[PDB]
């Protein structure tokens, strides 16, 4: 499983303390589970601006999820998802940062609300994109469909809607079952 995976997580002011922590814990749990594989990880927090919490080359050093995300500061601003995706496509998937030319590129977007910006995201066309929409903001079909534009096709497979943050645990279990 030679995959270069980037977690692009929402750090807007809409996330309460425990909700942000559950997002961080989900990323850590996934990384820990896939530590003995060819997976390589990078994580970017997005709100109004974007910040690479750790790059692929950082992950490779000791593969310590707890340590890699210990200094994360909850941004608590807006939700500029479109710009965040372009940021990942142009500033994170770079060989200079540890990305592997022959690895399959995957982007996991985790958010709890609609984007506060707009923009072309063709820069991420060679990236497999999943989006995890969490919470009441996505309780209606209409709101859920706004996430389709960020994900790969078909949305039925790349868009994951979770009613609560506790469901991240359920999602993780569901994902693990697929690789046997
Ligand atoms: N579906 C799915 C997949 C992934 C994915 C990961 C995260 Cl963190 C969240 C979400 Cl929404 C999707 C993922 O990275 N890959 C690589 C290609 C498709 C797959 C395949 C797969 C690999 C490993 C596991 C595990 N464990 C399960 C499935």
């Amino acid at each position: 499983m030679n995959v270069d995976l980037v977690f692009l997580f929402d750090g807007s002011m809409s996330l309460q303390p425990d909700e942000f922590q559950k997002i961080l814990d989900f990323m850590k749990d996934v990384m820990k589970k896939l530590s003995n594989t060819s997976y390589q990880f990078a994580a970017v927090q997005f709100s109004t601006s974007y910040k690479t919490e750790f790059d692929f080359s950082d992950y490779v050093k000791r593969k310590d999820p707890d340590a890699l995300l210990k200094h994360v500061k909850h941004m608590l601003l807006l939700t500029n998802t479109f710009g965040a995706i372009n940021y990942v496509a142009t500033e994170v998937f770079r060989e200079e940062l540890g990305a592997r030319p022959d690895a399959t590129k995957v982007l996991i977007i985790i958010t709890d609300g609609e984007a506060t910006d707009s923009g072309n995201i063709d820069a991420a066309k060679d990236i497999i994109r999943y989006i995890i929409g969490i919470g009441k903001h996505f309780q209606t079909k209409e709101s859920q469909e706004t996430l389709h534009k960020f994900a790969s096709k078909p949305a039925s497979e790349f868009v994951k809607i979770l009613d609560t943050f506790e469901k991240l645990k359920d999602l993780f279990t569901e994902l693990q079952k697929k690789i046997y």
